[PDB]
């Protein structure tokens, strides 16, 4: 990636910033400004390129073969009881909250068994991140 | 990616900015400015490429086999139980929450058993994420 | 992807802003700008290119054979079971929820078992995500 | 994707923002600008392109063969029981909810078993997401 | 990546910035400015290249061969009772959360069992993370 | 008053009680009496009596002569208010009365202003007396 | 007065009392009695008695006399207010009662102003007396 | 008075008593008795007895002359206010009273001015007396 | 008064008393008894008795003359007040009473201004007072 | 008084108890007896009594005279405020009373101003007395 950028307020080639109440007099401002930018990227000089993949089987015997692939949750268990007997008392509850599986963001590409793969792959995640503001 | 940003209030190339009550006097601006971009990505020069694949089973016996892709849930138990028995008494709930399984943003592009790529797999995510803002 | 942007508030070129109570008195501007942006992307030279998958099978047997995909659910158990048995007391209840299985956004290109692929994939996603505000 | 931008506000070329109250004097402004964009994007130079698939069986027995795709639910059991026994009380509920699934936007491209595939898939998806707001 | 970068507040070429009632005289401003940046990356100069795989199985027999991919949970449990049995007392509760399984940015780009991979992988991450705020 | 007598059961001469399962033999009983009672009371032996009472008023003058003989009410206020306001209540009232002026037996024999009496005045009370029973 | 008598139970010139299961065996009973009561009581032995009042007023005025006999109320003022405000409780009244005045038994022989008596007065008053018996 | 008796539960000149199972033999009994009584009580002897009262007012004024007798209450204030204000609580009053004037027995004889009295005056009172007996 | 009396249980001349469970054999009784009793009392030998008042007034001048008898209550105040405010909490009242003026027995012969009086007077009481027994 | 006697349980001239489960084998009773009470008593011997009582008043003058008897209660003032702010707890209250003014037994024979009494007066009063039992 050439440029990736997490800029947090302002971003900008040339500035002139005149803020809470300033005096600006006589100013003669001259910008003389060339610019070139150029960009070859991911070009790519190939003749021949092969993907092969080949298999026999012969005379062969299988039984029970088991492949299982990734990300098995199988046997889980989430037990959050909650028991208030509250008789002859004063109870306040503000801001209260309870949060068992979040997920905010999930990026995959490639989960397989057998993967042949020739290119480029590129991911990129940017954010600003505020879970629980209260009061 | 060639240019990727997260500018948070304002971009801009040139900026005159002349706020919270400024006197604001002569000014002359001159800006003179020539600028070339020039974008060539992703070209690509191939005379021949071979995506091939091949399988063959002669003579043999298979019984029980068993392939099972990824992400599998199987057996999964969420038991959350609330009982509240206020006999009496003063309760204030203000700003109260639960929230079990909870999915934004799920990109996936490629989940498979047997996979031939060739090419180019991008993925660009960006937010701003503010769960909870009470009171 | 050449240019991609996340910008909060403004976005542009040449920003003249005046704002809040100013006194802007003489002010000449001059402006000459010349801007050339050539894009030339994804462009590619192929003379020849073959996929080619062949699955031949014989003088075999096969019996209870299976093959999965992935994503599977099976068996799981959502109990949330509530009970309030308020008797002489005094219950305010504002801003309060409860929320199981919430998806926003949802993306998903390729799922297989069996998959040749040539070409480009590209995801971009984009949000300002506030999930409770109260109060 | 050449261009993919997320503006909160305003998005202009040039802007001259006179805003609140402020005193526009004396201003002279010329603006000089020439602009060209040339956009060549998937072009493609292909003399022979062969897509070719080819199954045979012979002499062969198959006998329960199952081949399920993704995705699959199964059982899935939601049991959310909610009792209220309020006897002699006072009870106020403002801003409740209970949801259990909720899916806002649900973008699939494909799911198959065998798939060959040439060419190229884009998915851009943009949001502003606020749920709940009360108060 | 040729240019990665996180600015906090304010990223610019040339600034002028006049804040907080200075009083600004006689100033005279000329800049001349010429820029050139040429980016050739991830060009690739390859002739041939050849990706190849092949498996034959003879007179050869297999029998419970078991292949399980990463990233098994098999058995979790979470219990977390919380019982709360207010007689006769005074209990605010203000800022108080329960979270057992958060996660914000999940990225995975490749899990199998076999892979050969030719090219190029790039993930970047940025992000602002402020998680529990009150008071 | 030569007898005057409070017997709470049983008054008797000669009393032969046999009660609650006895076994009673060979008795004899054998009883002789004699009894003389005289009575000579308020035998009064008198020659001469003489009651006389004269008044003369001669060459007198009265104006405003008052005489008010004894029990005068003159002003008396009973204020017994009573006001029940059961909103939403349980109340049992088993056994409850209010009284204000409650007389069983008054017995007055004499008031006047002047008199002259000569003889003999008697007054005998008697009674049992249970006011309230209940439950 | 010669006899007055409160007996609670029993009165008997002679009792046999065979009570609660005796066994009486050979008995012989010879009561021999002999009883004279001679009875001389309020006897009086007078020759002459004189009962004479006398009153002459003579050249005498008066104004303004006031002779006010006994037992005298003028300005008595009984004020019992009861409330009772019973909002969302629990009230249980069993054996509650409120007495303001309560007579029993009066007994007035002579009130006068000017009073000339002979002879004999008597006054017995005998009484069980149980107010208020409950649960 | 010649015989004033209180006797609580039995009085009797000869008492046999067999009580609570005896075993009563051979008895013999035999019983000799003579008894006198002579009573002369109040018997009198008077030749001459004379009562006399006289009054003469003459050549006299008299203006404003009062003469009140006994037993004046004027100005009494009874003022018992009771006030229940039972929110939300548990009360049971059982065996509860208020009483403020009770009068059982009241004797009185003779209240005058002026009062000339010959002979005999007598008061007996005999009384087992029990208030508040309650669970 | 020749004879008073306040015997609690039992009053006899002769008493043969067999109670709980004795064995009473062989016994013989001979009882002789001879009793007199002559009573003489209040009488009284009396040949002459006067009772004589005069009173004369004569050129006199009486004004503002003021003879108030006894037992004067004038002004007297019973404030009782009972205030109960019994929220949210738990009250058991049982054997609970207020009582202000009780009089029970109340015996009063002679109240006057001027008297004379020749004779004889008595009073006698007797009582068993319990006042309140309660549990 | 001749004969005044307090005696608590059991009064007799001759006493034989068998109590308490003895054995009473052989007895012979022989009882022999002579009484003789002669009672001459109050007797009285008078040749001449006078009672005798003159008042004259002649040229005077009477003015504000004032006589006022005995027992004169003026100005009394009871105040006796409870009150109870039971809030949130618990009171048990058994066995409570309160009580201002309470009068058994009032014997008052005689007041006057002026009084001249030839006689006998006797006044006898005899009880038991047990004012509060509980539990
Ligand atoms: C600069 O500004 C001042 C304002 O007081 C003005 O008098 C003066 O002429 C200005 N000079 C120039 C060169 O513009
Ligand atoms: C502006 O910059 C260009 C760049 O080649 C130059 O030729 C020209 O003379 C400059 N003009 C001024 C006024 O600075
Ligand atoms: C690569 O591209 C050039 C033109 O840019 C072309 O002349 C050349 O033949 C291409 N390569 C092959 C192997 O054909
Ligand atoms: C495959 O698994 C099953 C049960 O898991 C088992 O009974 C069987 O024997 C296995 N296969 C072989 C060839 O052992
Ligand atoms: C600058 O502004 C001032 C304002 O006071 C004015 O008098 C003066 O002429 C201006 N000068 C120029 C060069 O514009
Ligand atoms: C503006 O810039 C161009 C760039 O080539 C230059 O030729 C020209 O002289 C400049 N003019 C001024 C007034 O700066
Ligand atoms: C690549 O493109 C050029 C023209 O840009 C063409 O002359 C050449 O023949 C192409 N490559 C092949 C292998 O044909
Ligand atoms: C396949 O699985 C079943 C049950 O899981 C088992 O009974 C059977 O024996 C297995 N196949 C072989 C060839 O063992
Ligand atoms: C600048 O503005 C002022 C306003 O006070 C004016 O008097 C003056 O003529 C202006 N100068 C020019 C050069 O426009
Ligand atoms: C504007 O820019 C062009 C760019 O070639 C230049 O030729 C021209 O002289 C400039 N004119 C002015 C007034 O700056
Ligand atoms: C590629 O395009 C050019 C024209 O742009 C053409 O002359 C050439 O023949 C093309 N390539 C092939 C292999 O034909
Ligand atoms: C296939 O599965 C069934 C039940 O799961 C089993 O009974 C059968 O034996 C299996 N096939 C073979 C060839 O074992
Ligand atoms: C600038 O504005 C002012 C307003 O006060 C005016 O007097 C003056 O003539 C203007 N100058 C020009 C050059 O327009
Ligand atoms: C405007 O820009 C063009 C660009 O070629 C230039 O030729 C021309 O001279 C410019 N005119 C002015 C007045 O700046
Ligand atoms: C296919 O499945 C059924 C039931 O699941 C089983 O009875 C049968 O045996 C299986 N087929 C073979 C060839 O075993
Ligand atoms: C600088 O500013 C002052 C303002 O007081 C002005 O008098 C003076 O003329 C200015 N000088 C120049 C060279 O602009
Ligand atoms: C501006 O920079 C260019 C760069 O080549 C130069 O040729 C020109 O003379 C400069 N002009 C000024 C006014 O500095
Ligand atoms: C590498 O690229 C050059 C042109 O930049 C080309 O002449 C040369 O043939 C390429 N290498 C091979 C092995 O073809
Ligand atoms: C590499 O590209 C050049 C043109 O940039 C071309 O002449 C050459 O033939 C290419 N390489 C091969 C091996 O063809
Ligand atoms: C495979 O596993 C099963 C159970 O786990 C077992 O009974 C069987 O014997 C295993 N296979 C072999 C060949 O032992
Ligand atoms: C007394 O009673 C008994 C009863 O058993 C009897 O046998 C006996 O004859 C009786 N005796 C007389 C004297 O009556
Ligand atoms: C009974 O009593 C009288 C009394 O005078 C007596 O004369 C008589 O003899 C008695 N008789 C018996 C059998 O006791
Ligand atoms: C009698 O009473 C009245 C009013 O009470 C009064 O006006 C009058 O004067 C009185 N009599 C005399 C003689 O004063
Ligand atoms: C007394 O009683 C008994 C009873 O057992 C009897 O046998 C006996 O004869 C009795 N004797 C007389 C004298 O009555
Ligand atoms: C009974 O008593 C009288 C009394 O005079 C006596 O004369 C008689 O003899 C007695 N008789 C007996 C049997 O006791
Ligand atoms: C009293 O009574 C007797 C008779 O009992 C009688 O002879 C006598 O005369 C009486 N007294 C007078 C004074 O007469
Ligand atoms: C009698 O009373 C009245 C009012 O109480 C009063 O006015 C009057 O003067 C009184 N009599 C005399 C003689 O004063
Ligand atoms: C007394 O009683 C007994 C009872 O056992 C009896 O045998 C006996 O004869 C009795 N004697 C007399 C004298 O009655
Ligand atoms: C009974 O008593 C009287 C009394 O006088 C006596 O004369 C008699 O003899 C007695 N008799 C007996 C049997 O005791
Ligand atoms: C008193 O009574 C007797 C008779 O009992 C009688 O003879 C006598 O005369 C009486 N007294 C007078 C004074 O008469
Ligand atoms: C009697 O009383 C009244 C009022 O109480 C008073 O005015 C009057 O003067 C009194 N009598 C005399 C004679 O003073
Ligand atoms: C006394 O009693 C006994 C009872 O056992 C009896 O045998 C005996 O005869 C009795 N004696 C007399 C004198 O009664
Ligand atoms: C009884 O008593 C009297 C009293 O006088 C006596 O004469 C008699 O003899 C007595 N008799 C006996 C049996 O004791
Ligand atoms: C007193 O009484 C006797 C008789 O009991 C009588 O003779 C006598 O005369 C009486 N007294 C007078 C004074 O008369
Ligand atoms: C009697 O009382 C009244 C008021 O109490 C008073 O005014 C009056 O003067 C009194 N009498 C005399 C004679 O003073
Ligand atoms: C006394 O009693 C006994 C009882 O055992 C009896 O045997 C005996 O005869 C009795 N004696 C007399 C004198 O009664
Ligand atoms: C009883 O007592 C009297 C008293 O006088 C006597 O004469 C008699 O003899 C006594 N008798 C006996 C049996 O004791
Ligand atoms: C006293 O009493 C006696 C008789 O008991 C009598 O004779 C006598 O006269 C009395 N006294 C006077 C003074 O009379
Ligand atoms: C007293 O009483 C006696 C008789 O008991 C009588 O004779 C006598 O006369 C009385 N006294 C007077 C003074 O009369
Ligand atoms: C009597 O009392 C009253 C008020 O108490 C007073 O005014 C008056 O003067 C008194 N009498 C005399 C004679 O002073």
């Amino acid at each position: 990636s050439i440029d990736v950028k997490y800029i947090g307020v302002k971003s900008a080639y040339v500035s002139y910033d005149v803020q809470k109440r300033t005096i600006y007099l006589n100013i003669t401002n001259t910008l003389n400004i060339t610019n070139n930018n150029y960009y070859s990227v991911e070009v790519e000089n190939i003749t021949a390129q092969v993907q092969f993949s080949k298999t026999v089987i012969g005379k062969a015997r299988l039984n029970n073969i088991t492949i299982i692939g990734p990300l098995d949750m199988k046997q889980i268990d989430y037990t959050v009881p909650t028991v208030i007997a509250e008789e002859m008392s004063y109870m306040y509850d503000f801001c209260t909250l309870i949060s068992i599986k979040v997920h905010n963001i999930v990026l995959m590409m490639q989960v397989t068994v057998t993967t042949t793969y020739f290119g480029h792959s590129e991911q990129i995640s940017q954010e600003r991140y505020q879970y629980v503001d209260c009061g």
